């Protein structure tokens, strides 16, 4: 039993809700919140900018030190950093950006990072400003993640389309 509330069950391990991941995180304080990051951990907009803003820029300050020490992430890769006031940990995951010419097959590699965590609150990777089809992202998520994932879909119209089209 966990404290996630109001989710629709899609599969044995995947759940979905029309909600802002930032608001879900503030309320639940999950062990892991996933950020839809880029390789530079530059949290400008979308999920990343919204999470970072909610931490009063502490996520960005921590991230800049991470990059100065370790260099950029790989597309498809991840790192675990603090969740600040929103969660115990933030798993920063980089899905491919099709606007940058990055390979969509890397979306599966990105979701594989979720399997290192028993329970996660997450957005659909590569959706929104990353330019990929959110329906496809949900399919890859369901077919790749085996741990328990709670997906927050910020756009209500998109949520309804995802549920109604889900096979
Ligand atoms: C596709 C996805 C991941 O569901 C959505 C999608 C909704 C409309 C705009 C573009 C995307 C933003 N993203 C978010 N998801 C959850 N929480 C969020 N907080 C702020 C942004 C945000």
């Amino acid at each position: 039993v966990n404290s996630f509330s109001g989710y629709l069950k899609l599969t044995d391990n995947v759940y979905i809700k029309n909600a802002d991941i930032v608001e879900e995180a503030k309320k639940v304080k999950p062990t892991v919140v996933v950020n839809a990051a880029n390789v530079y951990l530059k949290h400008g907009g979308g999920v990343a900018g919204a999470l970072n803003k909610a931490t009063n820029n502490a996520m960005q300050v921590e991230s800049d030190d991470y990059i100065a020490t370790n260099g950029p992430l790989k597309v498809g890769g991840s790192c675990v950093l603090s969740g600040h006031n929103l969660a115990k940990h933030c798993l920063h995951v980089v899905g491919p950006n099709v606007n940058k010419g990055e390979d969509i097959q890397l979306l599966k590699s990105a979701y594989e990072n979720f399997n290192q965590h028993e329970v996660l609150l997450a957005p659909l990777l590569s959706a929104g400003i990353f330019g990929a089809d959110p329906i496809h992202s949900l399919r890859v998520c369901v077919d790749t993640v085996r741990t328990n994932v709670y997906l927050a879909v910020f756009d209500k119209n998109l949520y309804d389309k995802l549920v109604s089209s889900f096979l």
